[PDB]
């Protein structure tokens, strides 16, 4: 054991949590825990670990940070590959969407995971006539992220792009990286591969509690644009980058949020409390109320013109 190892745990969070500002008093209560005898009297590691664990929650207040003592811990290794070519990348992709025109012509695009940049690049052109303009001529679109659980940062400037206008820029999100000291910043692109579906017809956004990771930014930052209503449930509240780090070559690992979106309009993130629905419902009801949503208010302009003359 060792004092040494809280000082290397220690550093390990202090090097990586996303947020330093908060850490006022960290240093402080680092020294003191180095000295703590009660602290020192433990000799079973699971012990130690929960009660470092308990420590930092009375100082930091996010329930996110964990130290764990994890002998036999394996990590998979991305697994290895040949060559995969485009045209099974596309076939891949297929697998991951549901895409209907329902009753109403109203579109319908269930994404199970958010491509990133690469990938929406170089397979997007083989996906265009099969997802894009299928739906392109409807009147209302439903996006269902009701079970979206992964996906890529970089995918999130394709799907706000191909809903809003190519002008001006729109700066859709702010991240921030701790380990990396660098933000990341998401913007539109005024130039697509596809037609752009317009800014006049009505988007809704399908969420359930489960939806979880970069889908919710997707549906915060297009809730904040005002371009879609959000049906369904508040989503799960995820982090956009946990990372569970080794103390040296001991088998103790801390766990720490190092990225965070700071959003350009709110300044707030959807991480931890997840994104709040426009119209609250069950999950398993969302796409039938947004059915409904759309089919009146597409009602709405013809009653005025007969009740106006
Ligand atoms: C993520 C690793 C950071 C290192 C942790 C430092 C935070 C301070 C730790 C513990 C505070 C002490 C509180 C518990 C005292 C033990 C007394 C008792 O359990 O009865």
């Amino acid at each position: 054991f060792s004092p040494t190892l809280i000082a290397d745990m220690a550093k390990i969070f202090m090097d990586n949590y996303c947020s330093p500002e908060k850490l006022t008093g960290m240093e402080e209560a680092i020294d003191a825990a180095s000295s703590n005898t009660e602290i020192l009297s433990i000799s079973d590691p699971t012990m130690l670990a929960n009660v470092l664990t308990d420590g930092v929650k009375k100082t930091i207040s996010d329930s996110r940070v964990k130290v764990t003592y994890e002998p036999d811990l394996i990590l998979a290794a991305p697994p290895a590959m040949p060559d995969i070519p485009l045209e099974h990348l596309a076939a891949m992709i297929k697998g991951t969407v549901k895409v209907e025109i329902l009753e109403g012509n109203i579109g319908y695009l269930k994404i199970q995971h958010i491509i990133g940049e690469e990938m929406a690049q170089k397979v997007g052109p083989l996906l265009l006539e099969y997802i894009w303009d299928k739906i392109l001529p409807t009147s209302a679109m439903i996006l269902d992220f009701r079970s979206t659980v992964t996906g890529e940062l970089s995918g999130i400037p394709y799907i706000v792009s191909y809903f809003t206008d190519p002008e001006p820029l729109i700066h859709i999100d702010s991240v921030y990286d701790r380990t990396a000291d660098l933000t990341i910043e998401l913007w539109s692109m005024p130039t697509l591969l596809g037609k752009r579906y317009g800014t006049s017809k009505p988007l809704i956004i399908l969420t359930s509690k489960d939806t979880l990771g970069i889908a919710e930014d997707v549906a915060y930052c297009l809730k904040n644009l005002k371009r879609a209503t959000i049906v369904g449930e508040n989503t799960a509240g995820g982090t956009v980058k946990m990372s569970k780090m080794k103390v040296g070559d001991t088998d103790f690992y801390v766990t720490v949020p190092v990225a965070k979106s700071i959003n350009p309009i709110t300044g707030k993130s959807w991480e931890i409390n997840g994104v709040a629905p426009d119209v609250d419902v069950a999950a398993e009801d969302a796409l039938d109320a947004a059915i409904a949503i759309i089919k009146l208010r597409a009602e709405i302009p013809a009653l005025a013109q007969a009740a106006a003359t």
